[PDB]
């Protein structure tokens, strides 16, 4: 639709950022379409990923970090509130300990910080999805 | 690039087609990009699957059918000819007991056939891919 995919805006992230994602699954989930969002530390795709968000839609959810080019420990979650054939609105917050990941408006996975966010340079959204709005709040000292 | 990803055509195959595809991976293998073809039975993205080909670009390759609703018994290669960052040239030629998947122009996989080729009236080309050529041959009785 809309935005181009895969998407990549230059970002910078502290506490009380929000990143909002608006967006469609390319397939139905018999097919097991891909979202990605990764938060990088530089605008090279291949930089270091402080925050991997990785959903198999229908299946599951991986979450990790890529550091000094290698991932870390996985965490995998088979919670499941996207809907198939649904369009879905992510909302991503960075809260002092953790990032909270809310699907449709519903507090769905949190993510405990490794790296400091002030690290990251980019958001990159990918795989199998259309997007219609991508937006990073900046308003917070 | 050129040809709209997902891709879809309606297609018709028997011993002797050759499907040719021309593409490239959307990103850098370290962040292992795929690539899917399969071989649909009805026009429908959620109709059974004859061949199902998944690549995720420098890590493995699995091949399956779906029947009736249900994967079958998936079969899981190491082998990796795909290049980190370059154009690929996919050819799957339809054999009389098996798909033969060439890359660049080598023999790379083959899946011997679970239903007759006959059967397929849809392919279609998706994930992390971009497609410059798609051509399915028509020219054995």
């Amino acid at each position: 639709s809309l935005l181009p995919v895969p998407y990549t805006e230059a970002a910078s992230l502290s506490t009380g950022s929000t990143v909002t994602i608006k967006g469609r699954p390319l397939a139905c989930f018999l097919n097991e379409p891909y979202l990605q969002v990764d938060f990088h530390t530089e605008m090279k795709e291949e930089s270091d990923i402080v925050f991997h968000f990785q959903v198999c839609f229908g299946r599951r959810v991986v979450m990790n970090s890529r550091e000094y080019g290698a991932w870390k420990a996985q965490v995998e979650s088979k919670n499941m509130p996207f809907q198939d054939g649904q369009e879905f609105e992510l909302s991503i917050s960075v809260l002092p300990d953790k990032y909270q990941v809310m699907v449709n408006g519903q507090s769905s996975y949190t993510f405990d910080h490794r790296i400091k966010p002030e690290a990251v340079k980019m958001v990159q959204v990918w795989r199998d999805i259309s997007l219609t709005k991508f937006n990073v709040s900046y308003l917070k000292r």
